[PDB]
Order: structure tokens, then C-alpha cells, then sequence
């Protein structure tokens, strides 16, 4: 079990894992309630209105702009009840993804996956970066710094964002320099996409009212994919895309998806990135693990007093999976990171998933989303760990009914269609 508590929204603040937090970011903001799941995971149940300054409300923009793809409703997750039905929708997904042994080895390389300690700008010192912590209200009303890799949150103005935001550091790009940065992932437990059983519908703009629901577990888990990425400094810069030539309509609407986005998801789709990029990325984060190793070597002591220099290495050597001669001298072994790569960029992926789920899913990323739905996962009647919505001994237990939103039609509530739009 992933969640060894299952906190309810009203719970009493500890100042340990529950507390009223405040977010490094650069602007002021309301300290907010938040709850830590898991050892470097915390679940904030709250619009991200703070991770960007740019979105600090939830009306839509009114500037003759507006995303066709998008659903608004600026008065969801605004109730202690809507709290605490995300909290535990959250939670259920948690266990879901960790149910399964790809699950479980995701949560386990993004709990390994620290943040690195590449705040110092002197070379002998090993130092954190502040924009990988949050601020804990302890029960005294002090703030104390607390690391962590992954912050689940509400999300911001368009509901149905859902993507992972971190923040920068003025020189380093952390998401892709090995180092790594603590994400801040936009999601909800609480809608769902519809999409097309026949593959050539669900590619057509026109075609298709989204007969299936997606399961939110494949969504939070493609999600935490991409912060896998970026929690060890691998995500492929968005502005490498992949001009799409295989969809004439993609191509009529010169629509370009990134590659990072199609190695998420894997399956046929990651082999858009032909070899020659491919290798070129692979021998890029490659010598990134050698300047993060390098940059170990040098450091001799340690900046604060919450870990000794010799566990921050160890910490850093089994994260990166780097070698360790006698003299604590630290080297990337090509094998060792090709292994990690790969274990990051090709074993964790959407499609993978969808075969340990056993649930029915999007063939392709390059497909058009049909509808939304609101869903309630929180009931055991309605969603379970272990299936879903295709609940065992029940109709919905065989040919994924239980994700046929018209024969589950009770757990599923069209609120908008994208088809035709
Ligand atoms: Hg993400």
C-alpha cells in the first residue's frame, strides 16, 4: 500500500503530514492545506491558481482566444466536500498505478528521484536548491524547509490541462540538465476524456461522440511519467516536434507534437523519433550524468545541517546509478545509464500501462479527444483499485464495459463534445 493513511479533507493540521504549506514561488500567496501521501509526494487539493503568475485566477481568457479542447468552471474543487472527494480520488489512483508492478516500479524511481543538490556556486560545496522544497507551517506557526519531488494540485482556469509545472532556476534548465526539479502536477480525479474504439474514427476531427471513457489511472500515470522525466532531468525540450505526416488532418492543421509527448506515450507512437535523434538524446542526458558525477567529486562539504555530505552522495549515486570506487571517486558506466535511460524512457510509458491495466485506451496520442465526462471515482461501487470501472463479477467486468459510458451510462455525465469543433 502506497498511502498508508487515508486522510480525510477536515483532518486536523500536524505540521507534519498535514499542514498548511506555502509554495516557493514568486509571488505572495495564502499558506494552503496540504497533505503529504508518501514520502516526497504531497497532494494538494486546490486550484493552482500560485504556480503561475500568469494564471492567478479561474476566468477564461477574454481576448477574442479561446482553445477548442478546453472546459471551464471556476466554482469546482471550491468545497471542503470536493476536497476531500479529490483527496481520496487521488489517493485511490496512487494505489491503483501502485497496484500494478510497472506502477510500482514508477513510484519507486520517482521517490528515488531527488531533486539534485546543484544550488552551490562554489565547487567544494554540495548545496539544495530552494525551488525544490516547500514551506511547512510547523504547529508552533514557524516555517520550516521540507524537499519533495511531486506535488499533486487542482487544476488551474481549463479544467481539463492537465501538465506537470515546475519552477526554473536563472541559469539551469533542471528539467534538462539531469538535475532534476520537484513537479507540480495538474490533475483530477473527478473528469475523464472520451474517446473512439475504431482506430479510424477516433483519428477523424468529425467522427465519433467518445462511446469510452478513459481511465484516470492512465491518465495520472502518463502524467507521472513525464515528472519522471523531468524529476531526472531527461525531458526532451518541447520544441522538438514532430511535424505529423501520418494524419492528413494534423497535416491539413500543420499540427506538431512534441517529441517527449509521443515517448510518454510509447507503443507505435515513440517511433516517430527516428534513430539518428534518438541516439543524439541518449548521448546528450549521457554526458549530463557525467557532469552531475563530476560536480559530486568536487564537492567536499555540505551547505546546511539536514543531511551529511556522505548520505546526499549516497542519495545522488543511487538515483543517477552512478559507480563508486574505494576512494568515493563517482563515473557514469555507459551500460548502468543506458539501463536507467531506457528503464525511464521505454518501460514507463502510456501503452504499457494500458497492458497492465487490462483496460481499453487511446491507440495513439495523435487522435482528436471526443468529450468530457464528470466522474466519481470515490465509490467502491463506482471504481475500484484493482479494476476501475470494469468491476469484476459484474456486467461491466468483461469487453471494458465498465468504461462504455453507454452501458455504464450511471457513472458518467457528458458535459461538453469536441467533436465537429
Ligand atoms: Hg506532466
Amino acid at each position: 500500500q502506497f498511502v498508508n493513511k487515508q486522510f480525510n479533507y477536515k483532518d486536523p493540521v500536524n505540521g507534519v503530514d498535514i499542514a498548511y504549506i506555502k509554495i516557493p514561488n514568486v509571488g505572495q500567496m495564502q499558506p494552503v492545506k496540504a497533505f503529504k501521501i508518501h514520502n516526497k509526494i504531497w497532494v494538494i487539493p486546490e486550484r493552482d491558481t500560485f504556480t503561475n503568475p500568469e494564471e492567478g485566477d479561474l476566468n477564461p481568457p477574454p481576448e477574442a482566444k479561446q482553445v477548442p479542447v478546453s472546459y471551464y468552471d471556476s466554482t469546482y474543487l471550491s468545497t471542503d466536500n470536493e476536497k476531500d472527494n479529490y483527496l481520496k480520488g487521488v489517493t485511490k489512483l496512487f494505489e491503483r498505478i501502485y497496484s500494478t508492478d510497472l506502477g510500482r516500479m514508477l513510484l519507486t524511481s520517482i521517490v528515488r528521484g531527488i531533486p539534485f543538490w546543484g544550488g552551490s556556486t562554489i565547487d567544494t560545496e554540495l548545496k539544495v536548491i530552494d525551488t525544490n522544497c516547500i514551506n511547512v507551517i510547523q504547529p508552533d506557526g514557524s516555517y520550516r524547509s521540507e524537499e519533495l519531488n511531486l506535488v499533486i494540485i487542482g487544476p488551474s482556469a481549463d479544467i481539463i490541462q492537465f501538465e506537470c509545472k515546475s519552477f526554473g532556476h536563472e541559469v539551469l534548465n533542471l528539467t534538462r540538465n539531469g538535475y532534476g526539479s520537484t513537479q507540480y502536477i495538474r490533475f483530477s480525479p473527478d473528469f475523464t476524456f472520451g474517446f473512439e474504439e475504431s482506430l479510424e474514427v477516433d483519428t477523424n476531427p468529425l467522427l465519433g461522440a467518445g462511446k469510452f471513457a478513459t481511465d484516470p489511472a492512465v491518465t495520472l500515470a502518463h502524467e507521472l511519467i513525464h515528472a519522471g522525466h523531468r524529476l531526472y532531468g531527461i525531458a526532451i525540450n518541447p520544441n522538438r516536434v514532430f511535424k505529423v505526416n501520418t494524419n492528413a488532418y494534423y497535416e491539413m492543421s500543420g499540427l506538431e507534437v512534441s517529441f517527449e509527448e509521443l515517448r510518454t506515450f510509447g507503443g507505435h507512437d515513440a517511433k516517430f523519433i527516428d534513430s539518428l535523434q534518438e541516439n543524439e538524446f541518449r548521448l546528450y542526458y549521457y554526458n549530463k550524468f557525467k557532469d552531475i558525477a563530476s560536480t559530486l567529486n568536487k564537492a567536499k562539504s555540505i551547505v546546511g545541517t539536514t543531511a551529511s555530505l556522505q548520505y546526499m552522495k549516497n542519495v545522488f549515486k543511487e538515483k543517477y546509478l552512478l559507480s563508486e570506487d574505494t576512494s568515493g571517486k563517482f563515473s557514469v558506466d555507459k551500460l548502468k545509464f543506458d539501463k536507467l535511460y531506457k528503464m525511464l524512457t521505454e518501460i514507463y510509458t502510456e501503452d504499457n500501462f494500458v497492458k497492465f491495466f487490462k483496460v481499453l485506451n487511446r491507440k495513439t496520442y495523435l487522435n482528436f479527444d471526443k468529450a468530457v465526462f464528470k466522474i466519481n471515482i470515490v465509490p467502491k461501487v463506482n471504481y475500484t483499485i484493482y479494476d476501475g470501472f470494469n468491476l469484476r463479477n459484474t456486467n461491466l467486468a468483461a469487453n471494458f464495459n465498465g468504461q462504455n459510458t453507454e452501458i455504464n451510462n450511471m457513472n458518467f455525465t457528458k458535459l461538453k463534445n469536441f467533436t465537429g469543433l
